[PDB]
């Protein structure tokens, strides 16, 4: 059920990591590969501790081993974008998230931060805040959910949501370790809870301003994969890991601006929802790395989900595409929640689409090539 | 056998838990679900350490995943009531027990603290003290008592009560860990002992004044479930876990007022017992989350138990419904013990009934609405 | 071969035991049950650390669960007698050895300390010293000696006495842990050695003055049982655990008075041995909880043992019932050793008989009712 | 999951069973014990093969060991009633079903065949025919259904009914062996099929005239238990072995007389249905060995069943209490089916109640005396 | 739990055992060893099949290896007494039960057949008949009953007597093989049944006239041990294999003569029982190979047993020392049953004591030392 690497003696490893480091510093570079969903990493040694992200040098990798580059001109380039403390090696070592560029310095096909950053800079005075709810499922190496009966199923759903106890919550050791690692690293983690499906979990990131939302979620995803690797289990972001009467996985996105958060900001919330109602197909394509096919296995209109074909909005409606919390409606200010994005969405795509539709008043089925 | 989660490498988890936290603080919210027996929890991040319960924010959860609300209006609200230190994450993180309210702010069906608190405030000058003896059995994930022979039975009862040794006491590691965690958290745990059935244990909570009795017992129950989850075993509060000639599980409740604790207070003890003798059926219904059916499997008048049908009382009588300790009768002051409540009773329901019958002079089969 | 409780993750338990305790203090009460050989225990919480044994309150327990009372009037009472530091929970927690009294305050049937203490007060000016050598065998949960071949036997005796090495000494981890725990608790442990039988061991307690010999040996027995519970093995004091050509288990008792320890004290040693020669049957009955039946399986006159029904004494004779060490005989002062008591003897019975015969000049087959 | 006896080398047994018997003949005596549900057996040696049941001698057993008598007059007696060929020992050995009588030669409490034979003799010319469909569940020795995932569940119902394949039929080896064993013995087995719940099966016995129905069903149950003993699994007749969304087990009874089998015999069925409608409570009590404490957990009105408190009828209605097959109504001739009795019913009780209600026109809550 | 030899491939052995033997004949010699309750065997080759026991040659063995002699005149001799067909090697191979004689041609100490045969010849004209019920317990090689839970107990007694099913009968494969093996060999086996304790069984031998009773029972015991050797389990004849509330094992002896079997033979039974009442202590000593130190742990006066120190008799009284069947009393002819002998009794000793007291009118303490 668990990997062979996780059966090695971990006490031996801790003895080596107790050795004082000395003067050199380790930096781990992290980037998104050609599938748009996977992460890659490698480590270099630095002479001294970097104080800001601008002090880190550019790097490179062979793009033919990541299905990102052609044959002859295979070299790709890494440009640091955000820096965090490394929870796996501790201070003064760092984690570095990078943008990917081709040999001719054009952005890579899966490099979506480059365009999203420019869009964020166009509306910086409105101070957009984002909050994302990442759902995932812990799986054994055999392709079955962790802690499930072998070749079988646990009891029916209902007691597992926010559950406590040996027979209710599976794999809380991973969840606790991931929570503390994110806090140490500097990732803005807001909370966690157990989900309807046993061995299914959720963590919230935010509220984050502008481009930082995508950076924090991607690094949080990397930390989860690396923590699960220590325990020998697999975390999956597939929207429908188990077919049938078992809960799916999504990534709800909460959105607000400076105008929405002030008194009588509910008026501006309703304006944005009206604009979103006219671009349902555009956001479905942008909320999936495959264009909507992945989300079709999840958004069928059952198990507290909305239909993939129809747009709906309402106050305190958890079955609609867009939900206004009851407290927000009562206080006439706050935010609203988009429940359409799938659990494997790219945050840079999702946040860029929301700004384009709601703040830049874009129409049609294509993004505006220059600005808005 | 134990759960798959308990076979993960716990040394790995402690490495992550050793990371310094930083400035943010974790708060775990805890509430009682729609069955009136189970507990639920989830965690949010706070900006700074809360000093009192009054400065924690309200929260919410989806009640359709806990069988507490219907479809359209499913949002429920959490209101903090009592705060303790978190033994699983250590200072400055907190545990928060909450009351549950519906979407229209009316109390939930299983929210019995709201009415119990008002009753306790009616008799605050009499200073009621409660002491509760919680019995439970440790279970394997296969539904059999922990440490019992597979598909079989251990030796006859008699050597397991207050026992010591590998062949006499099963699961003392859980008991020791639970005791220390409660002391750290601030729960008023008074003692523990091994019970007549092997793998059966007991811990005592009190003496607690007023509404704080229910708060301390529920948090103690939560800590036990969470501790057992680490070891991979299940703690059950079922009154009769094993049929036949094996000891059952109850929750004895000790009761005293300021008048009973003073000299010649035995007179007021005798008066309260007389009032209790006239309301046997009312207390049987209130001492069970199912109206008394659960307690029928345990209270059959055998193995040092009282009859479910009959009321009896006496000094130093462990076979009666109400027992006056021999010391209390000798010093003519003290308290008395109600031995009827089952091990899965709700403390808020049990304590409210005692106040209504003994201090508010209520009669009939229904509680008196507003005042007494 | 070992218990299910011992396969739980002990690292998890140590995390909880690392939590700072706070202001409250745990006290474990220990007493002897109705079989005269087994120990019982339970824990209560105190508000502050007790400084002397007189500050601890009286307690009680249900005697019908320990075969010490039946029917009505089954409550028993515990009176603290001696206090030690708790090695399992560390300072400021305490272990408390108690005397048992029935509901009418008469001493219980197996409470032999009450009479033994009064006898020791009658000879206080002679300062009797006692030293006892407790032998025991470590056993697996399957009823076979620990580390022995399954359904088989190890090699013949001879290399195991005071042995070192994986093939010579079984279970030294328990012996080392028990030694350190006794030193921490304050028990006057004098040494240990491996015995002729593999997995058989011995520890020495003393020299102890008066009634303190019984208190120290009983607490050492409890500590041994509790330590073995941690490792998942059973320690047995049965005189002949394995039938045939395998070493038995005894409890040799060394005795001396102030006159015996002074120069030319060998004269008073010979006087006491002369008195002992006339009361062989009386001491055989008092050296066993069954009146001598258990010791019959051991004292057959083989394997360096004396005959059960014959009395003998000599200098440097290890086959006699009473042995005078050669050093003592050469220096004309010291002590002497009684080799008759079985390994499961009650120390209060053994010490009381020695005082009555040697210092109070009692005759007949019954103890003198009043003083002397 | 399987018994220790099933892990013995079965090839060794087959060698001994191939030895020629000689001239002696074995005979196995079977009778119903004091619970009214289980069976008991023992073997004796006869000098020659009996040609009919009337040549078998009487026997006896100890009734105190079977919970059928006290210690004063414990002896009970066995009178053979029906003979069958032995499928476990082959010819010329026999199985004999016996009636149980007290020491005073009066029928035992669970001996329901005596009165049923007397009742059935009174309607001989009508030639009543019976056919019963017996359902059962195969269980491992751990108390879980055989082949189910450990501490878990298989997929939801729907593919298991009459299924074929490793993932659809659990334990067909037992079913095939039982079918062939019954045919060899002379049991009138009509067919088998796999049931809705996995590891649940059904066999049909009949049409058997008169008292012969109870003899054939009881022997078939004994053969099933004995066959399952060879494989090491347990056959259970519980009405609801698994709680929840899983099918229960019943024993449908098919009834017809000569009149209903003749031309236009459908009209004689209608009076039988009409007569049965007024005695629903009386028949429910006689359809359960525990008076209704078992069938109450199956007849819940769901899973295509009928409610325990309501009587229904109709042509080709499987949800009613009584079903008339569609072909029977089309041909206006045949039988009708009673779906009320549980799987653990006594066939003698069921057949007697049907005869005395539809053929003797009995009323009231008590069986008629010599008047009927 | 089973022997290493039983895990060898038994299919390989059956291949060799199917080879045609040829003209040589195997004969196995069986005799009782120096302990008086164990058996020994040895095999030799004969030129042709013996037609009767009288043409089997005498043999010999080493008595020092069997502890029936010292190292000076260790040689002993075997004289054939009874011949049986070999069930383990099939025809024409044979089993031979032999008497043991010293080097000086005098009977061995445990050779009780020699004197018993002379006693039977004295009263041969009355044709005494004997029938013995031999009880035994099946054990694993670890010293625990076969099929019992590891280091534990099954459910309480009551369903195991004459039970059927995987959870009620333990090890019926051995019982079925032994029954068929005895019939093939010519042993007069009368029947079998399961006993009160699980894994405990019984078989009956008789009615056997005179000296043949001891021959048939001893061969039956040998066949059981040899059959159990094939399966890898141990059959024990200990009177009290498991201490506590678990049934013991005895060897009930049924006795009758021609007068008792004739008309009005009940009056002759009363004389024998009256004569038996006087020599209770004499028979108790002769009913135990250890003189009474084995049967003392069974005849406790509980679990339907008679106290070893009390003689009692009565019609159909299973708690008495002597039982008269109810049918015998009603028919005034038959036999009577002696319930005193233990399971490990010597049939020659038991049958000789019954003849001496009831038929020869002997009295006193020691047997008559001359023929007349
Ligand atoms: N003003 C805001 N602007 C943007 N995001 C916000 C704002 N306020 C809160 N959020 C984010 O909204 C999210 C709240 O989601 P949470 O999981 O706590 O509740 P929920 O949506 O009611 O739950 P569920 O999982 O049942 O849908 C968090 O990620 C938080 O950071
Ligand atoms: N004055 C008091 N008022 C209320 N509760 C009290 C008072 N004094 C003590 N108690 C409570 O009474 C309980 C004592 O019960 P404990 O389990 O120690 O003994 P017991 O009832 O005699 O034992 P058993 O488990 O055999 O019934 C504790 O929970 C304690 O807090
Ligand atoms: N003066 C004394 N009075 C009483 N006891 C004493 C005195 N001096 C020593 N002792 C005790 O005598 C005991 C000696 O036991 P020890 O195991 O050393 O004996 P040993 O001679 O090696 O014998 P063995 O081979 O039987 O174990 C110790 O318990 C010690 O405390
Ligand atoms: N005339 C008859 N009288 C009595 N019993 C009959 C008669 N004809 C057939 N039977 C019996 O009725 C039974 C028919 O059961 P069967 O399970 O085959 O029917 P069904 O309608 O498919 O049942 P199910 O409720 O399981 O779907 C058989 O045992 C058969 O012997
Ligand atoms: N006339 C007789 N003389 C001697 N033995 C006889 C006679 N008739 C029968 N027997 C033998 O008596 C034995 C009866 O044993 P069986 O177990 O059937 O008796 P039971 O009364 O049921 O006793 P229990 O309940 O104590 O086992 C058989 O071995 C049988 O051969
Ligand atoms: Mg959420
Ligand atoms: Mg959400
Ligand atoms: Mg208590
Ligand atoms: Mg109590
Ligand atoms: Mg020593
Ligand atoms: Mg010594
Ligand atoms: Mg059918
Ligand atoms: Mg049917
Ligand atoms: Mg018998
Ligand atoms: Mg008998």
């Amino acid at each position: 059920t668990t990997s062979a690497s996780s059966h090695l003696n971990k006490g031996i490893k801790q003895v080596y990591m107790s050795l004082p480091q000395g003067e050199k510093v380790q930096a781990m570079y992290i980037w998104i590969d050609g599938t748009g969903e996977g992460l890659r990493c490698k480590t270099r040694t630095l002479d001294s501790e970097p104080k800001c992200v601008e002090e880190l040098p550019e790097w490179n990798f062979d793009g033919s081993s990541t299905l990102q580059s052609e044959g002859s001109n295979s070299d790709m380039y890494l440009v640091p974008a955000a820096m965090f403390r490394d929870p796996f090696r501790k201070d003064p070592n760092k984690l570095v998230l990078c943008e990917v560029f081709k040999y001719n310095r054009r952005p890579a096909e899966t490099n979506l931060r480059h365009t999203c950053k420019r869009i964020m800079d166009m509306v910086s005075n409105q101070h957009p805040w984002f909050g994302m709810e990442q759902e995932y499922t812990l799986m054994g190496t055999d392709g079955h959910p962790f802690g499930w009966p072998s070749n079988g199923f646990p009891g029916p759903q209902g007691p597992y949501y926010c559950g406590v106890g040996a027979d209710r919550a599976y794999g809380r050791d991973i969840v606790e370790a991931h929570y503390r690692a994110c806090l140490y690293a500097g990732v803005k983690i807001a909370g966690t809870n157990a989900e309807v499906m046993p061995a299914q979990w959720e963590f919230q990131i935010g509220p984050c301003e502008g481009i930082s939302m995508g950076d924090h979620l991607w690094v949080a995803r990397f930390i989860l994969h690396r923590v699960c690797e220590d325990f020998g289990v697999i975390a999956t972001f597939d929207p429908k890991p188990i077919p049938g009467n078992w809960n799916g996985a999504g990534c709800h996105t909460n959105f607000s601006t400076k105008a929405m958060r002030e008194e009588n900001g509910l008026k501006y919330i309703e304006e944005a929802i009206e604009k979103l109602s006219k671009r349902h197909q555009y956001h479905i394509r942008a909320y999936d790395p495959k264009g909507g096919l992945d989300n079709a296995r999840r958004l069928t209109g059952f198990h507290e989900t909305s239909n993939i074909n129809d747009f709906s909005a309402g106050v305190a409606n958890r079955s609609a595409s867009i939900r206004i919390p009851r407290t927000v409606g009562q206080e006439k200010k706050g935010y609203f929640e988009d429940r359409r994005p799938s659990a494997n969405c790219d945050p840079f795509s999702v946040t860029e689409a929301l700004i384009r539709t709601c703040l830049l008043n874009e129409t049609g089925d294509e993004p505006f090539q220059y600005k808005n």
